């Protein structure tokens, strides 16, 4: 099973490329029972290297591959409007990338296993601006939130919301200083404003 | 009856009209003060119009009712603060404005000599006061606008800020919270005026 040649329907499943002992190898087209149709490098049975897989529904990945998943620098578009472009690890968006999104907004910073995660600025399409850190596709840790009017808040987050200590300074000028949880302010704190008399 | 000058012991000078051995009508007195008052007179009382010149500076000219002043009156003072309003034997008392030399000026209800009510005060540093007051003092619910642009309103007592009250900005957030001498006190929620997502 060398040379070229044409093989499989494991289902319809046609293969047809490069081969070596009976393992897929070099660049080749898998047409799959899906549909879905890779175009790329394999290495033993496997899609290794560079190669763009077309998804039945519309997606369509651009990138390396490593033990048929992603794996490298990799592009995902969504004809839908998403778009990401950026590190992959086994099929999962991870390490760095950037992703726009239908709604608008835009993702720059880190990823761990699919999720945003690590340090990372998304630019909401609404106005809106967070600059922190992430844990599990929400925002998580210290962060700094700038609000289409031009005020912010800057303090620790949890789950996606405000929680912990923080301080929120006005376009005025003026600051409350208090302490979050879960999103809303409860406890003791401190309003400074600009101008006394 | 008639007209007359007296040269009292103390130095007081008096020449005018008299009824029945007391200074009655039309009539001026230079006290042993220094105090010459120039006005109408009942029974050796000021009573009816009437201005007392003080020495040292100050000047009242208004109404006199049983030698003290009552009704409509104005009195400019040693720092040069002006009142304009009513009186109630020797007291302000009713509605009268009052501008301090410091430049502050107060609009409003008197009760025995004390801002007491609802008054405005225009402060020198440009914030403006529109509330009661309770004992010369801002007491009750008052705004007070600040220069900022932004203002408070909830309550006051004894002229500092105490109770509800919410601080709006020129933005629309407001904090919303209790106030204890002025100062900030208990827990407190503040508002937005645009936010994220919604
Ligand atoms: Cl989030
Ligand atoms: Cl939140
Ligand atoms: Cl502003
Ligand atoms: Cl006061
Ligand atoms: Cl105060």
């Amino acid at each position: 099973m060398q040379g070229w040649g044409k093989y499989f329907y494991a289902d319809g499943g046609v293969y047809e490329g490069e081969w070596v002992d009976g393992r897929m190898h070099g660049r080749g087209t898998y047409v799959f029972p899906n549909g879905n149709k890779y175009e790329g490098e394999w290495v033993e049975d496997r899609k290794d290297g560079y190669g763009i897989l077309l998804y039945t529904n519309g997606e369509r990945y651009e990138g390396y591959w490593h033990l048929d998943k992603a794996h490298g620098k990799g592009t995902l578009t969504f004809l839908q409007g998403d778009r990401y472009v950026g590190e992959w690890h086994y099929g999962k968006k991870h390490g760095h990338g950037v992703l726009s999104y239908s709604n608008g907004d835009t993702y720059d910073g880190e990823w761990r296993d699919d999720d945003a995660w690590g340090y990372g600025v998304l630019q909401y399409a609404n106005g809106c601006r967070y600059e922190g850190e992430w844990a599990e596709d929400r925002r998580h840790g210290k962060g700094l939130l700038v609000l289409p009017d031009g005020s912010s808040y800057e303090g620790s987050f949890a789950h996606g919301k405000k929680d912990g200590p923080g301080k929120i300074i006005l376009k005025d000028g003026s600051m409350y200083i208090g302490t979050w949880k879960d999103g809303v302010i409860v406890g003791q704190g401190e309003f400074r404003l600009s101008e006394n008399c």
